[PDB]
Formats: C-alpha cells, structure tokens, sequence
C-alpha cells in the first residue's frame, strides 16, 4: 500500500498479534507482514494443539486456542494484514519513512516493530532441482482450498499429523490420493492413521521420492523403497508437500541492526540501534532477557508506546 | 517458622500471583506476603467484577476470574501465603539472606521480589473535609457490586483509567452514568475513551462540583467548570470519585532502594540497586515503562529467572519450557 502507516509489524507471531492489538489502542494504523499464509508464528506452525502453562492467566491453554484469542483480540481494531510477504529490505528513506520491500510489494511506515522470534517461517521445500517452475504451476506446499484438487490425481509427502489429515480430507475429493513416508509407522496420531487404511487412500510406505517427472507441471513422481531401493512411479496431476516448517533470519542481519547470535540488541525502551525500529518477543535481547511469550507480551506495549513517542508528538 | 525461603514475594496482587507461579517453574520455595486479608491485591478489593481487556490472550475476562485463573494456576506449586502481613523491615543479613519483618513475624528469603502496591488502601480524593455524611450513604470510591449501581443514576468524578472504564461499565446498567474530570483530556487508554463517547454515557468535560444537594444522600449534583463556571445539575443516586494518583511507598522508602515517582527504579534485569531484591508490576519503573498489567506480567518471569541465577549458580537462566514441567 502507498499509504504510509504508523506501525508496521514484522512478524505475525504471538508478540506480533498482541502488539497489533496495542497499536489501535493508541490510535495507530497497523500493518502486519507475515512470511506464512497464516498467523500464529511458532504456535500455529510448530505446536498448535499442545498445552502451554506459563502464560499469565492460563493454567492450561492450547497453543492455537490462544492464537484465536489473540486474533479475536486483534480483530477488535482490524489491522491491514499483508500475508505471504517476507520482508527483504528495510531502509530509512530521506524523510524518516521506512521502505520495506517484500516479495510482493513495498510497504511504508512511520515506525517498524520487528517481532520475528527466530526467523521467517517459509515451509520446508524439497531437495531436488529447480522445482520453481513446478511451484509456480502445480507444486504446492500449502492447502488453501482442498476442492481445487477434486477429480485430480494428488500425491502427498510426509508422515506427520499435518500430512495425514490433509490426505484423509482428499479421500472423498481427490480421484487418486496417495501419501508417502519413509517409515512403516506414521509419525501421526494413531487413531487418525487407523482411519487412513480404512479409506480409499493408497498408502505408500516406506518410500522417499527421487525424480519429479514433469516438463512444467508434475505428472509423474519417481519414488524409491527405503529397504529394497526400487523406483515406483505413480501418475499425478498435483503434488503436495507436508514435512514441517522451517525458520531462518536471512535479510534480518543486513538491516543495520546490532545483532549478536541471532538476537537484536534493544534497550529497556525496546529500541534497537535504528531510530524508529523496535523489536520484541524472542528476536530482541537485553540484560536478563528471558525468551518467553510472557516476556514478549510485556515487551509489546513498551514497544508501541516508545514508538508512539517517536512518530507522534503528544 | 525459621525457614530461609528462596523467594519471598511482597504483595498478593496480580503480578505477585503470576510471579509465585513462575517461582515453582524454577523449583523455588515461594512465600507470598500480603497486607490485605485477601489475595488479588487491587483486583479482588477494588473492582473484582469489572471486565479486563488488555490482558494478553483475553479479549474479555473478568477481574476475579483472572485472579482465580491465577490462583488456580498458582496452586500447582502451593506457595507460602501469609495474609494480613505488611512487611516493615527488609534487611540483607551478613550471609546475603534477607530478613523480612512484618506486623506479625520475621520471614526469611534468599532473594526478595517486590510486586506490592503501596501496602496501604487509598486511591485519592479531592480537598473537602466536610460532607462526611454522603460517603456513608451514596458517595462511593469503590465498585463492590455492579448491580448496586444498576438502575440508579450514577455520577463519576475523575479522568484516570478508573474513571473512564467505570463509566463505560455502568452505561448498560445505570440509568444515567456521568464522568466528570478536572482536566480537558481523559488521561486514559485511547480506545476506552473512544468507547466512552460512542454510548449514552453522559460525558462531562472539565467540571468541579459545588452543591451536593442532600441532608445525607446526594440525589442531585450541581456542577461547575474549572474555567468557564457553567452550572449543570445532574440527577444521581450515587456519586463516584476516581482520581487515583497512586500513593506513597511507605516502608519501601526506608529500604535503601532508588525510588523515582513512588516507583522502585529497576534495570532491564528487573534488579533494584540491592542485589537479591527485585521489583516488577506497577511498582517498578525504568525507561519507557508503562504502568500496565501486560507489562507487569512480562516483567515477572524476568525477575524470577534472574533471581534463580542469583541464589543458585548451576541453574540455567533460560528455564525449562513450560510444557516439559507437566
Ligand atoms: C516447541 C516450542 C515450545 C515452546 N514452549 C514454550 C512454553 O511452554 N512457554 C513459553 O513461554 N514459550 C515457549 N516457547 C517459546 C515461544 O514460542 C516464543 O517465545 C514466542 O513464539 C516468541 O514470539 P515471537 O513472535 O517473537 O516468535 P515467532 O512466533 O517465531 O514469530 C515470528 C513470526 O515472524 C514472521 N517473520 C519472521 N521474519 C520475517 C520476515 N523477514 N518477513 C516476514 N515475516 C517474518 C514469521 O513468519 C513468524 O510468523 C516455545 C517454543 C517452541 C519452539
């Protein structure tokens, strides 16, 4: 958007959602940039169902059940949420405005608050050749709509819970749905795996894919047995990968921020070495910093107010 | 008894309750000392029924329900709860152990975390030493039951956070709820004033009352602007004063702690100037500190871990992930 905002939040993590809540709380046009197509950061991506106990007020809380509590607390102000954008450049222009260039567009902000935790959460890719031409066409890593694969032969890679449920959702939808894993025992919930055999889903296991046959759309996938090392091809139309999520800093170190051991040096005002750029959550660090969500929750409003004193004279 | 505890927490308020939980999170014998006869601190005593919205994770949670969610969260470690004790002396003896003397007995701790308010029980009123009879009847300072002001016309005097929210929570119950302040800007969070204007709650600008029409109960309040001197009478059933300019620290001032603005000055490690003494919540202060519950909850584990690293060297600062302790 060409409209410069007031606070642009790098990271849709738990610190980023609650900080987005506090932005409107001080009359701030709030913009969130997230590398994922989903909010939640580490919780929604790495452990959404697990119970967390050291969050203030929650003797027992699910990770994602708290995320919805943060999104609902946040939708009270409706910030401009720009998903599927990984911030690449963060540069201060001649007038103090920050120029943020992502993979989509360039966003502008009077101040930028970086709640990025450990890095950007782009999914785990493959380990083949330049599949970018498959990725732009029929090679997917996220499931937006499941019905787009109805009547098409679809292959699924992975063994986790995330992979098995996606396959079980394609049994009455996908023409031919096959799930591939490297071991005979799916690293998933046991009673959901039992339903996978009690369905029309072909279960190829233990297999690992090798060759992605397709001129530009993947139409055949060459497998290979873990023990006998025989190659088995199955004709496909779309390919779905669910191995898990990965994070990494990348361009974060090259933004002129004092970074030592993948953490931004911030003061008690949550101010980095760049005026107008603030950080909170686990991505920040200082004397006695404890990498917690409870601490990241207390670093968020401190970061909004000290930025409010940066871009708005009271 | 003569147990040299590990962490003795001054204050059974909301910040101290979460701090007591996180003490057990690092395997610390926890002692809580509270001047009130009840835990909850400011919440259980001054507004136990009101709804809180700026708590991380709770878009809308009741105050006492938040206290009970903390007490339920805390009883996982069963800290030593000493009620009705106001710490008078806090001295570090020759071996580093702190000696705490309350009105009752002498307690011991390896380290001390100060989460208490002031030890007292007083918001802040105006300057009339008469009218003493309205307070026993309809001039209130505290929200006990929300229904006692329901169906009654309630007028509120003040501009702080307490004045704007009480007016906003009396809007769907009280016939006429009015907020009166001595200044042109309600010094509150911006969206609580935004919700204050967008309702039937009558919003009185800077006014100062004159005539409390009543032999013992105020039934009409004749107003007066601080500068323009306009007379506005408002029919009321209850009269509410919500200034709340904090209050003096008291026995905290005599402990050798660097104090700025009735608040203990702490570093980013939540350390006071005394090694082994920590402070968090609204009682602590530093650069850009915001007197919030969101901040005070985030300052609490900062102090527990830095204290676990104070009295126990071979313990990692970064703790064990919470899921791996259940
Ligand atoms: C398995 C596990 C268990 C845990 N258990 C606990 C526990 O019990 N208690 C506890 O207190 N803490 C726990 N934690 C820690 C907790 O998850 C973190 O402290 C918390 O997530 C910090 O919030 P954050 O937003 O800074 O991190 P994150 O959730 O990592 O936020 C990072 C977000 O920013 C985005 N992002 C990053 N870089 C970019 C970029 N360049 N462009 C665009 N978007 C970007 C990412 O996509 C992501 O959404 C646990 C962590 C893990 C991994």
């Amino acid at each position: 958007n060409q409209k410069v905002y007031d606070i642009t939040i790098i990271g849709g993590g738990p610190t980023g959602l609650f900080t987005a809540f506090y932005g409107g709380m001080r009359q701030a046009s709030v913009k969130i940039i997230e590398s994922l197509p989903q909010l939640g950061g580490q919780l929604s991506a790495l452990y959404p169902e697990k119970y967390i106990y050291d969050v203030a007020g929650f003797p027992k809380v699910r990770a994602q059940e708290l995320v919805d509590n943060l999104k609902e607390q946040m939708k009270k102000f409706d910030p401009t949420v720009c998903l599927e954008e990984a911030v690449d450049t963060l540069e201060k222009q001649a007038d103090g405005i920050f120029k943020l260039v992502t993979n989509k567009q360039t966003h502008y902000s009077k101040s930028v608050i970086i709640t990025a935790g450990n890095g950007a959460f782009q999914p785990r890719r493959l380990e083949l050749e330049g599949t970018a031409k498959y990725e732009k066409k029929n090679l997917h890593y996220f499931v937006d709509d499941m019905n787009k694969f109805a009547g098409k032969r679809v292959v699924v890679f992975g063994g986790g819970d995330s992979a098995v449920d996606w396959t079980m959702m394609l049994e009455p939808i996908a023409e031919k749905v096959t799930i591939v894993h490297r071991r005979d025992k799916f690293r998933a919930h046991e009673h959901s795996v039992e339903n996978l055999m009690n369905s029309r889903a072909e279960v190829s296991t233990p297999y690992v894919p090798v060759e992605l046959i397709g001129d530009d759309k993947i139409e055949q996938v060459v497998l290979q047995h873990v023990k006998t090392e025989e190659k088995v091809i199955i004709d496909v139309d779309d390919v779905i990968v669910n191995y898990g999520f990965v994070s990494s800093l990348g361009p974060i170190k090259n933004w002129g921020l004092d970074i030592q051991k993948n953490s931004i040096l911030v003061n008690s005002k949550m101010e980095t070495n760049i005026p107008g750029i603030y950080a909170a959550g686990d991505i920040c660090t200082y004397e006695g910093k404890v990498k917690l969500i409870a601490c990241g929750f207390g670093e968020a409003p401190t970061a909004v107010n000290n930025a409010k004193a940066y871009f708005d004279p009271n």
